[PDB]
């Protein structure tokens, strides 16, 4: 009937389609504020946070992402007895803040219990699809359960989905469905919303209720984190751009003398392991980063310059003022180097 | 006049132009169903055809297809007297479903009496332009003969082709001009219709009839399948991917030390050999893909996953309810996998 | 004023946007009619005329067009002695129809009178821009010495254009600004306009007049050649598909066992030899083809087709019904063999 | 509020998404005028300015540039002793025209005291972000202390930051933030406009005011600058097009038998050499292209037939009155050579 009608009316835009119109601005990028507050007990001094991949955070990266000012969330591919043991080791690391994945399963309370015995700072529920029962009730759950704890619930694309785990007592929405780089949900089950729209959508519905929402996927560039906290969300988190720096799991591989390392989609076969549900996701390797630390300075370099621009003093004045522009693939690229022989590989780019 | 003015008004859309949105679901993929009922003598397990190409399907194919619960066409390029042995076959294997194809040609209905007489579930009377008074005569020929025998026809691309081959007696109509993956009719004839739009314009005649239609070509990906369906065919037609698995016809060949198959246009030299028309399709190979299992099980698998996230319980609340996204190729780009060198190829992408 | 505010109102299609929708169709390719009428003493049996370049059309060329039942412009590119001699060769190979170029220059009225005295059929006022005080008055300057001479003027891309050619006298209108394969026009000066909108808002002012108009440029494959009439031009021009058949002029030449042609702008610095003008067209070459009756073969062949997927049954018909579907860069990207590994090349693609 | 809410409803247009529309002429390319007035005491000959860059110019480019009837910016990565030589160098080579690059920063006054003693015609404000305070407040105050001074200020991309600098006292207003060949602006930071609507938004709030802009960077052909002043620019910038040839400062250096010379951002490391700031701008080369004067031939040649297609007798007309027709992807690839193998390069493409 109506909904027949209006199959074909929404339209989305992703990163690559927009750029940040620059605005009057009296503030340096050195002299900007880059914290975030995504709830009373959980405040980042830079607003990045470390996928839930097990190519991407355990305690090491936590510990480092942490220290850098960002949060680290370590991931569920292992036992109940191992994660709370991760977790520990970031907090005994000087009481650095930590989070941690918890599934959409049977034992997920057992598991949530021994993280917040460990101190926990924030739980992720994180699943595939977030709209749906389960999630929900799930988040009521511990909610319930835990009155006080900071509950990350996602991942969801709509106002209509951020509305229901906001309602069901998540205190942070974790927004994308299809941007990932490792990811092929589009591909094998036709299903997504481009990135800076989910972002926008979502945002205009969680600002209603006070609720920040995080920015989860996508991310190739620092510019693009730009645009994600401008399209609305508080936070970013990255898979691909933490892969491979030194503090992420797994050994570096080399091969034909270059260094790599292994990163793959949750919902890759290998990373599943660890009818029934065909993959979602790929494995792949990444070159070899080195330290964490050298690539969250490119990060946030990139972000500060972009606040320049904006004339942002600080992220709620980038969220709240900051206009885009449209652009066609002409102008995607006009926006990158163009007929030029690039000679040296730059640090962020 | 009218028609100067109107030239060119209308605007179409593809696989690759849209995603679909994520909504509330309490289904998971295992739990959903994806029966589909065609007529009251055609209820077909998946909503699967394996296209009536003689690179595609014969016997074998058929059979295997309707034992995963879909269907297989049995091509035309073949006697009268070997089609009939074909079907026959199939029905002997089970009393298995099984579909033939038939030309508009003055010996049809010779082909289809001895098609009828081997047991026939469906005619598909398969043609390059539906939408002509040939196939129009043809269906009413047929439809006059045999008042119960499913009549499947096509191709056409719009509501108008839809609704003159229902009048016409024809009780599924088959959607696609131009899309096909060894498809050059667009090119050499500049003639077709965007396959989404194509499929939705056909449905949104057809469901005025209760008929259903189904999505023939364009389909690369599991997630296509599942955007034809929501874009309200009842099932899809498949070439490309139903080449080169072990039950088409069609020996296996080897260069270079990999395994491929043959797959060609109907409409290509080598097929038609088996003033006048130049061809409109193309001679290729495909990678020998295994049995036809593994693919439908990946096919299949992809569709589920589709529907848990759209949270479709049926296909019906697929074509029905189901909501899209427009993108640009900004957006496509961010929905496949992206910036990381991939190490292993996924059963499905 | 008024001018500031239009600057980037308008927009433009070209062949590679948009699809012919099939129609109703009681006609099948070879029963339709690809005749055309451009004047009472130029009546062509199909609607091709080949490019007047010194390196598509010299007599060979032109008798072999004639034959075909199309039309060759014997270039300007010679002496007038020698471009005479061209004319009365086609002329006396039976009679043939022929069309000859003249530059807009002093010596333009001698050339004309020589080509007039040899017969010829329609003399082509070949400029790079045609809507200029110096086409139109040597426009009005023939035709008042010529009263009954088949005055082909361009090339223009606008309604305004068009019209001033017509009332000048012109009695053809030939469209085209900077499509061609081998033009730089719009890489070099930036202007142009996008071939499809070019010959349709052109043919909407010369249907006004009854005055025919020729679509000149950009013709890749057969199916553009069904676009350009259906956008309301009476028949087309080529040169790229051309250049290389046998007939064409200039040498095979050999190089790592594969025979070419030399096919380039006549704005390039070779044909221009044959402050001051920056060339405006590169020089190439093409693979050789063999005769020109299997290029036209296929280009009549893909236009057949094309009409009967339309229910043209004569290009009239096609001009004044046809409707077409805009499509993205994905429409295209269906529109073309794809996700096969094409083995053998076919003789329209 | 209302900001959130117009988040993306802005457009913007690059280069390569527009042509120009063919207008009525009566003037030949070589009978044009293409001298432009940026100030009673600023008048260039042809409308080209070279990059006040360390890869582009320094005092011989500035020289030819000069002779050619344009103008040459001294980049501001010497001392001021150096800059004040090079400025004086230009002056006593027949009282050519020169402008100066000068940076925010305490020393700025310092530096235009000795460029204004060398008899410098123009000091360039040169700076990132020309929308801030830091630079409007430096604009004031040269204005203050140099009233009859030719003061360009930039970059800027928006009506406000135009409307702001003009306000501060700036005579010319330079338009573009992130479209140069070698600029990371956009991918680093995320921030930009499509330099076609760049120019055009500038261009119609300095117009109200009497003030020209300049149309700085992302011109890679002739014809985008054709399309750039017709945005209405009076004159535009270079840096690519003019690095690699002969005057440009730099050693020719020699790899695999070419000519190279470096070119890079001067947000580049080592331009940036020669927390704290992440690079903005990469380091390439580009093929040595031999003397200037054969590259501004070329590119004038082009502009001049862009002016003579559109009936522009001179620039000011082409600003006032030149019309675009927006294109598509495919429009573009129909506006470049195509479906030819180019066997020779030619001067301008
Ligand atoms: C194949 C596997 O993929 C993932 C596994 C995973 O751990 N995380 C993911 C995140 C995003 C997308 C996919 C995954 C997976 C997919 N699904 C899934 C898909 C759709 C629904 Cl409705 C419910 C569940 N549940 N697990
Ligand atoms: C060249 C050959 O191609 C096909 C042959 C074929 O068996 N199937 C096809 C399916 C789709 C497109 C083309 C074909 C063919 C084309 N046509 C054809 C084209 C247009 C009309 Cl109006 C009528 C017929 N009839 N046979
Ligand atoms: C460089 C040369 O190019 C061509 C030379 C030629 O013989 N034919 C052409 C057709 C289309 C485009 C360009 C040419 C040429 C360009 N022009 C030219 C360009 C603009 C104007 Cl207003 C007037 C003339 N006159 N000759
Ligand atoms: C990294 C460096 O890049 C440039 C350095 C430079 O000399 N010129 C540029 C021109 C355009 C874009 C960047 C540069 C640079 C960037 N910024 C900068 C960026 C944003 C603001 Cl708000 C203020 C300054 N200041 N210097
Ligand atoms: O296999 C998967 N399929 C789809 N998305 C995934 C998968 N694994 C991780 N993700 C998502 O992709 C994000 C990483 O995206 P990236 O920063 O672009 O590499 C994660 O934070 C998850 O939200
Ligand atoms: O040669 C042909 N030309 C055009 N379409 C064809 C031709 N042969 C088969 N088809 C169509 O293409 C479909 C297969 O498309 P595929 O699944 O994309 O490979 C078939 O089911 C037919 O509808
Ligand atoms: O050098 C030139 N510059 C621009 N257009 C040209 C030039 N030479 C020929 N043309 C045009 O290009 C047409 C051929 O286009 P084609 O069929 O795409 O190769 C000719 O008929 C002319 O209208
Ligand atoms: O490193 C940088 N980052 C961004 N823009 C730059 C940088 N260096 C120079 N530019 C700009 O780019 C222009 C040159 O662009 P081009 O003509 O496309 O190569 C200069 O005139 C500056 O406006």
């Amino acid at each position: 009937n109506a909904m027949w009608e209006s199959k074909f009316v929404k339209e989305g835009l992703t990163f690559d389609d927009v750029l940040l119109v620059p605005a009057k601005s009296d503030v340096l990028p050195r002299e900007v504020s880059v914290k975030t507050v995504l709830s009373e007990s959980l405040q980042l001094n830079i607003p990045l946070i470390s996928a839930g991949m097990d190519t991407v955070t355990e305690a090491d990266m936590a510990i480092a992402m942490a220290r850098q000012g960002g949060l680290g969330i370590i991931h569920k591919n292992m036992s109940i007895e191992q994660q709370a043991e991760q977790v520990d080791k970031v907090k005994r690391s000087g009481g650095l803040l930590v989070g941690a994945a918890v599934g959409v399963t049977a034992d997920a309370m057992t598991r949530i219990d021994a993280l917040v015995k460990a101190s926990v700072d924030a739980i992720v529920l994180d699943t595939a699809h977030g709209h749906s029962q389960g999630v929900i009730d799930k988040v009521k759950e511990v909610r319930a359960k835990y009155p006080s704890l900071n509950i990350i619930a996602g991942n969801v694309a709509t106002a209509e989905a951020t509305k229901a785990l906001i309602e069901a007592g998540a205190n942070v929405v974790k927004v994308g469905i299809g941007p990932g780089s490792i990811c092929t949900t589009r591909v094998v089950a036709g299903v997504g919303v481009p990135q800076l729209t989910a972002v926008y959508d979502c945002a205009t519905e969680a600002r209603k209720h006070g609720i920040p929402v995080i920015a989860d996927g996508g991310i190739k560039y620092s510019g693009d984190m730009v645009k994600a906290l401008a399209a609305g969300a508080h936070v970013v988190m990255l898979g691909s751009m933490f892969a491979g720096v030194a503090e992420s799991p797994g050994e570096t591989e080399i091969y034909q003398g270059r260094q790599f390392k292994v990163y793959r989609g949750m919902g890759s076969v290998g990373a599943m392991e660890k009818k029934k549900l065909v993959p979602e996701g790929i494995e792949g390797r990444v070159p070899y980063k080195g330290p964490l630390a050298d690539t969250v300075h490119q990060l946030v370099g990139g972000l500060r310059a972009g606040m320049g621009y904006c004339g942002a003093q600080d992220l709620e004045f980038l969220r709240e003022n900051a206009q885009f522009i449209r652009m066609s693939g002409a102008g995607l690229l006009e926006s990158h180097p163009h007929h030029v022989q690039i000679t040296k590989e730059a640090p962020n780019y």
